[PDB]
């Protein structure tokens, strides 16, 4: 049976205090997650950018993670950061993301202050706790990109052809983002992100 | 909970799995005409048992074994240098081929030093590893694992000790652990061990 946290439950796993004792007291995931980080640099590699921080499987190491980088890390523009599903690389490349896509949020400068920490966090805990049903399957992971001219969060999926499961995510995610209705999240297919076609890319669905 | 894997069990996942670390496969060569920097060159990295197998599957099909050059598997933000913050207080256990064990060898012991990275063979002393070195030479070959404290001596040496027996080297044939602070002094015809096994 899937492992489904709904949001109050993770938030009161949070702050950490239990023993865990036998080492069965920690609250497992459905998936093992991976963060990632990608800079830029003086043209390093597209591989040599990439960097692996952390794996966790429990509600509690995922608060430990999530606490730990807010206390500690900076928040840099041109810097990405991805949770992904284990051995799912936050490339569009690998095999689970090839035939796939992302729901796109775009934020514009003034929403950095006010809705990226939020919109963020609110993103990664549908990814863990399994907020979307059978359709968690169809997550591969989540990306921030951290810009100048505005920041992007997006959900990727593993296929773009998958209707149904696609506009589901969008409808829960959208609603879980607190989102007006008259915002409308656009799915883009990553084999149409690849292309540069000139102003905007292609919304294969709109939520 | 920790990612080990034995010897058989990489062996039949090849031609997936999670390593408890991510890896990346190096290439250098001392060419003077280039910077150091503009002689290492990132090759591939990867976490899982059956990317690990793809790659030396493709390298071991494709790649020409040349002289002068050198190649590396370190952990995922260490780079293969010694001046690296992980590798600076560190050292190597080394096993050096003379010109024949080069056929024989080289390709059979490499090998066995990469399953021993991937497959994290020293219990919670893999977490000492920093990644293992492969120079081939004319005079002969070196093989190296590189972990990141020279002092840590129950890590270097239970390392060295599972090493040898992962190698099936014989007990007379004793292998050292050398400091990199050492190996960077060029002080005549070797270099110092701080331990032997
Ligand atoms: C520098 C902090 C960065 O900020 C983002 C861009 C906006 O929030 C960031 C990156 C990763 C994670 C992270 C942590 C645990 C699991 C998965 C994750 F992606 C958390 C944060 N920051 C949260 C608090 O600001
Ligand atoms: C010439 C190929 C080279 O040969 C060594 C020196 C002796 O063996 C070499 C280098 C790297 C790797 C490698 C591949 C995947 C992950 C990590 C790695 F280090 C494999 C090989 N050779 C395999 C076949 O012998």
């Amino acid at each position: 049976a899937r492992i489904i946290y709904d949001r109050a439950f993770l938030m009161a796993c949070r702050g950490g205090g239990g023993e865990n004792l036998y080492f069965q007291g920690k609250h497992p995931l459905q998936n093992r997650w991976a963060l990632w980080f990608f800079k830029n640099d003086k043209s390093k590699t597209w591989q040599a950018n990439l960097r692996l921080i952390s794996k966790f499987d429990t509600v509690e190491d995922f608060w430990a993670l999530y606490n730990h980088i807010q206390l500690s890390s900076n928040l840099m523009p041109g810097c990405d950061y991805s949770l992904f599903k284990d051995g799912i690389e936050p490339m569009w490349e690998d095999e689970k993301n090839k035939r796939g896509g992302r729901w796109l949020i775009t934020l514009n400068k003034q929403q950095r202050r006010s809705d990226l920490n939020r919109f963020w966090l609110e993103t990664l805990l549908c990814l863990i706790g399994e907020s979307f049903d059978d359709y968690s399957d169809d997550v591969c992971g989540a990306v921030v990109n951290v810009r100048a001219k505005g920041d992007k969060i997006a959900i990727w999926t593993t296929e773009c052809e998958n209707r149904e499961a696609v506009t589901h995510i969008g409808r829960v995610y959208k609603e879980r983002l607190g989102l007006p209705p008259k915002i409308v999240i656009g799915y883009q297919s990553h084999a149409d992100t690849a292309t540069k076609s000139g102003s905007t890319t292609k919304n294969r669905f709109v939520v």
